[PDB]
C-alpha cells in the first residue's frame, strides 16, 4: 500500500448515520459521523500503515499491515476489528469486524477523493473523503 497516503476528511455523509444505527450505535457517537468530518489518516509508520483517526468522539491511532485485523476501542465502549487486504492501489477491503459485523467496506480512491462504500447486509453508505496536505 502506497497511493492514498495522507490525512482524509469527509466530503459527503450520504447515509453514514443509519449504517451506524443498523450496527447498533449510541445517541452521541451516531451523529459525529454526520457532523464532525472523520480524520481517517492513512500513513506509513516505517514499513506498515497507521490510521491516525482524529474525530471529536473517536480520537485514536491504530497500526496495521495488509492482512492482520486491527482493533479500535470506540466511544460507545466497543473494541472493533478491521480485516485488511489491498487488491491494488485504488481498491482496499478493510472490513470492520464489530459485535454486529460490518459488510465489506471497499476503500476505492477516485483521484484524491477516498470513496469507501460502507454496507451492512443492506445499507451502502458512500463515504467520500478529500486529501489534505
Amino acid at each position: 500500500m502506497s497511493s492514498f497516503l495522507g490525512k482524509w476528511k469527509l466530503s459527503e455523509s450520504h447515509n453514514f448515520d443509519a449504517v451506524m444505527s443498523k450496527l447498533g450505535v449510541s445517541w452521541a457517537t451516531r451523529q459525529i459521523g454526520n457532523t464532525v468530518t472523520p480524520t481517517v489518516t492513512f500513513t506509513m509508520d516505517g514499513d506498515k500503515m497507521t490510521m491516525l483517526t482524529e474525530s471529536t468522539f473517536k480520537n485514536l491511532s491504530v497500526t496495521f499491515k495488509f492482512g492482520e485485523e486491527f482493533d479500535e476501542k470506540t466511544s460507545d465502549g466497543r473494541n472493533v476489528k478491521s480485516v485488511v487486504e489491498k487488491n491494488s492501489e485504488s481498491k482496499l477491503t478493510q472490513t470492520q469486524v464489530d459485535p454486529k459485523n460490518t459488510t465489506v467496506i471497499v476503500r476505492e480512491v477516485d483521484g484524491d477523493t477516498m470513496k469507501t462504500t460502507v454496507t451492512v447486509g443492506d445499507v451502502t453508505a458512500i463515504r467520500n473523503y478529500k486529501r489534505l496536505s
